[PDB]
């Protein structure tokens, strides 16, 4: 069942606070939790129909971004828990994020390739 495991810094949606998340790339859907014990998913990021783009940061180093080819500057469709546990929808046009080094960065963007590759759905 799994793919892919790591740290990485992602960047808040309305909110831009990058936060340390332990992130879990499975069937096509982006996992991240606040801690690798966590009982339960903090988000969820369908990867379907998305792509992924290296980007620069004046913050954070090596970055990329995933964002929709298809609606530019429309909301990406995610799931995603409050801190008290509240279920609502995601706000982010893009989700920014940055690896601890260039093997991983480079790592996890092929392996995401792979895994919206993987997918019988794909146009
Ligand atoms: O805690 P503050 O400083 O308010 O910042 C939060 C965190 O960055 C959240 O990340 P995480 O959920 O990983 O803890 C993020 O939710 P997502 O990035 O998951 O969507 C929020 O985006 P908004 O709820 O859109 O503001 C953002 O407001």
């Amino acid at each position: 069942n799994p793919d892919r495991e790591g740290w990485l810094l992602k960047l808040g949606g309305r909110v831009k606070t990058w936060k340390r998340r332990w992130f879990i790339l499975t069937d096509n859907c982006l996992y991240y939790f606040e801690y690798t014990t966590d009982k339960e998913p903090r988000g969820i990021i369908p990867l379907e129909n998305l792509s992924i783009r290296e980007v620069e940061d004046p913050r954070k180093p090596n970055c990329f971004e995933l964002y929709n080819p298809s609606h530019k500057g429309q909301v990406i469709k995610a799931c995603k828990t409050e801190a008290d546990g509240r279920v609502v929808e995601g706000n982010h046009v893009v989700y920014r994020i940055s690896a601890p080094s260039p093997e991983e960065k480079e790592e996890w963007m092929k392996s995401i390739k792979a895994s919206i590759s993987r997918d019988p759905f794909y146009d």
